[PDB]
């Protein structure tokens, strides 16, 4: 029994939808003033779990509380199929007759994509017949009354082109994944009636830590946490096999319960394809934070839409270049992509183009470019262009070059790429796409002495000098930081692991100085060049 | 239920040629028997979706139903005759025909006939073949059905059994194309007739040219969304209440900004699944290339006279220019958009390969055949100097052979753009253009006047907003310094200029951004 209250972050859509069916049943004077006859059709589409069905259910539950009373008809995917020849096209006719009898009413076709495909001469005739009769019913010789048709779909492009037209489906609503803000309202709604209400700061600090959670993940995590407290409180519940009596007044939920559930589950989005966004690990942050900030500020210079009448830009493009082993295409670009949320990102790389065996790669590229254009602004991600170029046939190169050229000049679509060879060493065809004079090239340099000092600061001496459950180590830190003053990233974290290995080697030694000499031997025995 | 040959607009030839079939034999019956004519009694409407077909049927039925001469009317859906029992699938058609004959004259209407009579084939069931057979043998066989007229409608004409399409069964076919400039104005006149504050005709005429690619139901939906937007602008407090309020029906007038918002929010029905290869100049870039567009149009008028009947012989043209001059991205789409009422067929890399499950040769043959069917038309091949190298010899031979078989005097234009000069283009391309005839156009950079007109609007008026001699100095310096830049450099400079105006929005005092504009002027250097 939800009535326009469990929804979160969707204000414009509900306003349009209540303009959609409620106004003619409430204010039948403005419409007759100019003979408007407002529209009677909608179409929902988007990634799963965004609240596609909850909106319809809330509408049906709310509007049934008349006056004015509103009926409802719900249908599954392909209920209108039978073995004989003359029933499938008759179920729709009798359904329309019944709905017209009790007008006004609402007819909701659930997942029309499995009912009305694109017309073709290759498949069976039954699909053509049913799509034809459905097409005739919506707008025939006689006009239908006060019926409203609603449809949902996961693949918008698979619908017959003759259905999308003023008269049948004249409005298309895009349901996207929730942004940073809406998660707060979702958490508030799902955790409303709790006696120990969590503070708004608690909810917000949970909010920035959940990226890629889509509607149902939030509901799942709220229920996967209240069970951790139950399991912790009364461990001896599984042993028995009979009814027990409990004490439900001291099982209040704590903050520490949320962390375990968060580490245990994964979002629905990052379940079938890896998401091309990862925040820096807690170990690498005090080594690359400043560089990442510099990259984003340069992007802000070149991409005005990254601020936080409209800004105007002209073909935003950026490229990151640096020596191999600098971690540019492995740690920097994912962090940059993750920092810029609320922007849909599409991946174009070797694993994806050849990762499907049913379609040509150029078809995939055209589809990706079209989808990027449709929902601008967006970021097109393509890593390691210096190897990416000399792998595909000339046809794909020409198609990619032309498709990008046809985008409107002021359309804010970003092109992000990374390379290992220097700019002058790249092939020319790449070269006349980056205009460094304009400020489209960013170079990478190794971190300074203070950053490297902070990198090893925590290990020595806080973890090594940690009691099992102090001056020579300064010289060890000095010699380590002076020795590693010309190391790339990979060598830097490689050296970090080997020391932690001998750190973990000595769990139960309460007497020190039995491994400090081992430490100073290991740091000098190790040699990389 | 109150439409009678008046709510229809823009269709005159079809309605004129239609009433001569179901009215003339009854109104003037003393002429046909002199020549024993038995005039044709078959029609089949077809066209792109949303062009207003069923409205014609509704108007005809409503007009003929009420009048001095009474004629019956029967209606059918797509495949509403099929029944589970074997003996009832085809018997319903016989009963319907008998009833129609018993009450002659009468009218039989099939809606979406393509869902009832597919082409006969051996790779499907038998009931469809049986229905097709009895239909084609029952309409005109050994009995001379007499005065019965059959009308069908569909969107896919090529999916009809050819045995049904020959005189005797389906006599005439009518083409329902998208409305042009004048028809859109007429349908606007039709759809806004009963408004108390009657809009001026000069407003509708101006608005008509803005709605390119629209057709029928799109116009009808716009005319309603406009009123909804007006109600939105007038009483924005209506959505935060679950109770009826008190409304005053005196301040609900319509303004132009409402139509602007509605047009911005909406997109046409035709180019929804794909994109048409035609776009007009944006307002920002417009005051730079109208002279070039007009010169190009004059060149076409010299070569293509369709812009006594005019005569032409294989019209061709080729726009060439240096890279960065903006000929393959700003000029050709403008020409295509300006020359409307000619159906377009694009042909380039993203279309030849972008769709799989077919061969390029099939696509190119189909495009040319279709363009020949709907002559006159336009064939567009952009970026020829690269398009000529990413195709195999087979496609080259097929294309070079196809355009030689078309009739010589048919008006089939071929349009293409090039970047390298015509001298450097390879062989077999230089012989397709006969520039001695005047088949080659050369572009050149815009001069000082339009350059100044481009920047004066931004740097004189927009630069000084309520929320001054040095402005002339900045304008003249900017114009002087950029007298050798191409289109891309000009738009980049425009954007980098506008960035400062954006970023200094909330400062009430000027002279803080004029300096910033200066350093932007000297610090910004192009590559050239
Ligand atoms: N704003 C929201 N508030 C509460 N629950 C939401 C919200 N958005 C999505 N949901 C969750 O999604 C469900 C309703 O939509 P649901 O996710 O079942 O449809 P969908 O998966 O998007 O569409 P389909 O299942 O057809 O692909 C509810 O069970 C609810 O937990
Ligand atoms: N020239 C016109 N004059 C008036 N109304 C028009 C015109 N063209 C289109 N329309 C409007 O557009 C609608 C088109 O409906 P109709 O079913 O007749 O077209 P259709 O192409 O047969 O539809 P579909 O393709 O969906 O079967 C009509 O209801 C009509 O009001």
């Amino acid at each position: 029994s939800v009535r326009f209250d469990s929804v979160g972050g969707l204000s414009n859509h509900i306003a349009a939808l209540k303009e959609m069916v409620v106004f003619p049943l409430l204010y039948p004077e403005v419409f007759e003033k100019f003979k408007i006859q407002p529209p009677r059709g909608c179409l929902f589409y988007g990634p799963p779990g965004t609240g596609k069905t909850l909106v319809a259910r809330a509408l049906a539950n709310e509007c049934s509380q008349g006056d004015k009373r509103v009926a409802f008809f719900m249908r599954k995917g392909a209920d209108c199929l039978s073995k004989w020849v003359g029933e499938s096209e008759r179920q729709l006719r009798l359904l329309f007759d019944q709905a017209y009898q009790m007008r006004p009413s609402i007819i909701f076709f659930d997942q029309i994509d499995g009912l009305a495909p694109v017309r073709s001469s290759r498949q069976d005739q039954i699909h053509s017949s049913i799509v034809s009769t459905l097409l005739a019913l919506m707008d025939g010789l006689d006009s239908r009354g006060e019926i409203v048709v609603i449809g949902a779909t996961n693949r918008l492009d698979s619908i017959d082109p003759a259905l999308r037209r003023p008269g049948r489906f004249d409005r298309e609503f895009l349901f996207s994944l929730p942004d940073k803000e809406a998660r707060k309202e979702i958490l508030k709604i799902h955790t409303r009636d709790w006696n120990p209400k969590p503070l708004d700061t608690f909810l917000e600090e949970l909010a920035e830590n959940c990226v890629g959670y889509c509607g149902a993940d939030i509901k799942s995590i709220c229920a996967e946490a209240a069970l951790c407290a139950l399991r912790r409180r009364y461990p001896q519940i599984y042993t028995t096999s009979e009814k027990l009596q409990l004490d439900l007044s001291s099982i209040n939920i704590s903050a520490k319960d949320f962390e375990v559930a968060m580490q245990k589950m994964i979002p629905a989005s990052q379940r079938a394809v890896t998401s091309p966004g990862q925040a820096l690990s807690t170990v690498v942050k005090p080594l690359l934070q400043n560089t990442v900030d510099k990259i984003l500020e340069a992007l802000q210079r070149v991409f005005p839409h990254a601020e936080f009448y409209q800004p105007m830009s002209f073909r935003p493009r950026i490229l990151i270049v640096g020596e191999p082993g600098f971690g540019q295409g492995s740690h920097l670009a994912p962090a940059v992509i993750h920092a810029l949320e609320k922007f849909t990102v599409y991946t174009l790389d070797i694993p994806v183009l050849f990762g499907v065996s049913t379609t040509s790669p150029e078809e995939t590229c055209a589809q990706v470019i079209r989808e990027a254009k449709r929902t601008a602004p967006s970021i097109v991600y393509v890593p390691h262009i210096h190897v990416w170029w000399e792998i595909v046939g000339p046809t794909l190169k020409a198609t990619f070059t032309t498709l990008l050229q046809n985008i409107p000049s002021f359309a804010p679509v970003l092109l992000l790429a990374t390379s290992d060879k220097p700019h002058s060493a790249l092939p020319e065809e790449v070269q006349e796409l980056f205009i460094r004079d304009y400020g489209e090239i960013f170079n990478v340099q190794l971190p300074d002495k203070e950053e490297r000092t902070k990198f090893f600061e925590d290990l020595i001496l806080k973890q090594a000098a940690k009691p099992p459950i102090h001056e020579r180590l300064k010289n060890l830190l000095k010699t380590v930081v002076k020795k590693s003053q010309n190391y790339n990233i990979f060598q830097l974290e490689n050296l970090y692991a080997v020391i932690s290995q001998c750190i973990y080697r000595h769990r139960k030694d309460h007497d020190k100085t039995s491994l400090i000499q081992k430490m100073e031997q290991e740091v000098e025995n190790f040699s990389c060049s």
